């Protein structure tokens, strides 16, 4: 059964990809390769450009992403020739350094060995590469309460935070053979950090939020044509809200609506005074005007929803069916003032794709 | 199969109702009757409690709504004695005084004879016993384009609407066995409007804005037990986002973001400025500080929110499984500061409940 997935998988994958690349005529031929491949190997091995094209796929068929316009232009970095944990370490700074870009972001993956046998060769246990740690003792909530079980693990392993609200967690993976994962600090040089500002309110710096500038999610299998690469991290830039309205407002996360309602001047007492809407729109504000002023790519949600709109009427024009999860493609500010909030998605799921996979701690 | 549907809704629907009623002993008896009464005249009329409760179910089980916590409090008229388009007129009209309650809103439903061979009784046409008119031609929008196939359908009859923005549409029904709808214009003392205003802002009344104090939604179906009340018209009050986020902001709507961001001396120019999510909320204060000024009732979405999830636990405590639409529930502003958007719901569909159906003109 195992290798019939295999088969069946690569089958669908390669006449489309192929397709696509307008190298109909070669999928006869290539299918047999891979056929003996499998036969006798158990697996398969990508070409770079089935590679390439495959994470492309893979995002364009992400239906909870509204960022999907970009699909085509995403930078593919294969990293299946390495074989130590310090190939792996700097294959990640390396990832950070050129996705970063000095602030103009580029769209990158970096795609590392896929499992064997659902044995994986390398292990990534951080859930973005660049992310605040998170504690909680006997009253005491410091940092990003999503990062605690995860602090909690690396405190494990002989690192230590400073407890401070935005410590960086240090890269931490785990090779085959290894029974331990391995942690290394990031080079600060190699993080860069947006203070938030707020354009009008002079007071609004009196908060000293910040964030990170590049979401690297380091924890999502990108599976392409029955080969499952559970290591291969991918970068897009911001959308606001994410920062503004959930990073640092869930109650369960940051939950700073309190506290912006005080520096914008308004009372946090009554909800038909709809302070925290009001919060959350200063706080939205500030965060766009902040990653602006610092030169890091980041967009809002009304311009983000617009280019949605266009992948869509790019998928019709091109006679591909459009997948998405309106659940998640609404912004959680003002999503009826978009488009996407007014119609309905398939929410069917298409391969090549991005999947969840259990945590390898907790 | 016409009286087998009734019937098996028949015997579920009694079971049930008699079960919260505490009337378990009756039911075996009233579904004996029940069934001579549907074998001999093809249907069966409901008791005055059965009626009622029916009514209360349908509203706990609708699942689009997040005022469900007051199911039980619903004031149910029972006006299936009436015969004459004068009756059901006066009705209509008494629903409004009724439910208006000198601006503390009693949420209410008035129940005409059901339908027999799928015949109706009493046809209304009206989406809301009291809603503005729309016109439409050669560029010129005025009104709420919303109502343009109604105010084109009434102007058919013999009406003529005044052209404002705001005129109300007359009352528009028929009879079993007359061809055209009758019409009959709203007594002004029976309607209460809310001028829009501004608790901080005094420019805001330049916009001249208003909306009508009881949304009263004339145009589902009930279904109880297998009877399909086809003409219930009910209400309850405003949560204020209906108005504020969408009656008055969507663009196929009133439309007004441009001219709210201009009274509150913001720039409409670009979209990381986040102007339509800041004329949003602005907006949306000036509709629930306006209405609670009038005294007239009003919610705004955190409280609705939080009455929702009493409902929730209201239904775990009581045994009952509870079923929503997520896509609806969500507030359409700040959905995230809300706990509904943090969980899931089932979007099963329970009997008795409220329905579409077709629309008697277009
Ligand atoms: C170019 C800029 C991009 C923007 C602005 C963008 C925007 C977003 C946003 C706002 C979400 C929802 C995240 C949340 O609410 O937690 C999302 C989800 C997602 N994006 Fe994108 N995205 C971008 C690029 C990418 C790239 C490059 C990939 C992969 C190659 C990707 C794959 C996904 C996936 C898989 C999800 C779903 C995550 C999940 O289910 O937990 N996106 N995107
Ligand atoms: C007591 C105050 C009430 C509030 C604040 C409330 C709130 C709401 C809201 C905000 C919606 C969504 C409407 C939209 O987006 O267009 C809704 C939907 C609904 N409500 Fe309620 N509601 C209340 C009372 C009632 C009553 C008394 C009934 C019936 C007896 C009812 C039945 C429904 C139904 C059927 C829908 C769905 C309409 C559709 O699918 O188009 N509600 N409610
Ligand atoms: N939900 C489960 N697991 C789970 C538990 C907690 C968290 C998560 C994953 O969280 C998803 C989100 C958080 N909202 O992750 C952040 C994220 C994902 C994707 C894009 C994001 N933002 C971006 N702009 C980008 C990053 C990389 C490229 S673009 C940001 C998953 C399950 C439980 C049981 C079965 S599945
Ligand atoms: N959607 C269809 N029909 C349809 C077309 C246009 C409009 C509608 C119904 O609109 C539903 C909504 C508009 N958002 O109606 C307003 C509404 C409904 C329910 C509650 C509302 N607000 C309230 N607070 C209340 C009123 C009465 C009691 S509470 C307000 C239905 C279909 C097309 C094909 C199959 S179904
Ligand atoms: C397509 C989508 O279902 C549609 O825009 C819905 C979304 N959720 C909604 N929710 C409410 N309360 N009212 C609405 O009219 C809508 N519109
Ligand atoms: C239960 C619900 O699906 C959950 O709260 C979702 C809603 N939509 C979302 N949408 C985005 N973009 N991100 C999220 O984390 C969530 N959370
Ligand atoms: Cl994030
Ligand atoms: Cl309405």
């Amino acid at each position: 059964e195992e290798k019939e997935i295999l088969w069946n998988e690569a089958k669908a994958f390669i006449a489309a990809c192929y397709q696509e690349l307008g190298k109909a005529a070669e999928v006869k031929d290539r299918l047999a390769d891979i056929k003996s491949e499998i036969d006798l190997t158990g697996s398969y091995v990508h070409t770079k450009e089935e590679l390439e094209h495959g994470a492309k796929m893979a995002w364009r068929n992400s239906n909870r992403c509204i960022g999907r316009l970009f699909w085509n232009s995403l930078n593919v970095i294969d990293r299946r020739d390495v074989r130590t944990k310090e190939e792996v370490r700097d294959a990640l700074f390396h990832h950070i350094e050129t996705a970063t870009n000095n602030g103009k972001i580029r769209p990158t993956i970096t795609i590392f060995p896929p499992e064997e046998k659902g044995e994986k060769q390398v292990e990534i246990w951080n859930h973005q590469l660049i992310r605040y740690a998170g504690y909680e003792s006997d009253g005491e909530r410091i940092g990003d309460p999503a990062s605690c079980s995860l602090t909690a693990a690396c405190e494990e392993l002989g690192w230590r935070g400073e407890r401070t609200d935005f410590d960086l967690l240090p890269l931490i993976f785990r090779m085959k053979g290894d029974e331990q994962p391995v942690w290394y600090e990031l080079p600060r040089s190699l993080v860069i950090e947006v203070p938030i500002t707020h354009p009008d309110i002079e007071a609004f710096s009196d908060l000293e939020l910040k964030w990170y500038g590049v979401p690297i999610i380091s924890d999502m299998k990108l599976e392409v044509g029955g080969i499952h690469y559970n290591a291969a991290p991918f970068n897009g830039w911001y959308m606001g809200t994410e920062i503004g309205a959930r990073n640092l407002a869930d109650e369960k996360r940051y939950d700073k609506l309190k506290k912006v309602a005080s520096v914008i001047g308004i009372a946090a007492d009554y909800n038909t005074d709809l302070w925290k809407d009001q919060a959350l729109v200063e706080l939205n504000k500030a965060v766009l005007h902040s990653y602006k002023k610092q030169g890091v790519s980041i967009v809002d949600h009304h311009t983000a929803a617009s280019q949605f709109k266009r992948f869509e009427e790019q998928a019709e024009e091109a006679g591909r069916k459009l997948t998405g999860d309106w659940t998640w493609l609404i912004p959680p500010i003002s999503p009826a003032a978009t488009h996407i909030f007014h119609r309905s998605y398939d929410n069917s799921i298409v391969k090549p794709n991005y999947f969840y996979q259990d945590k390898p701690y907790e």
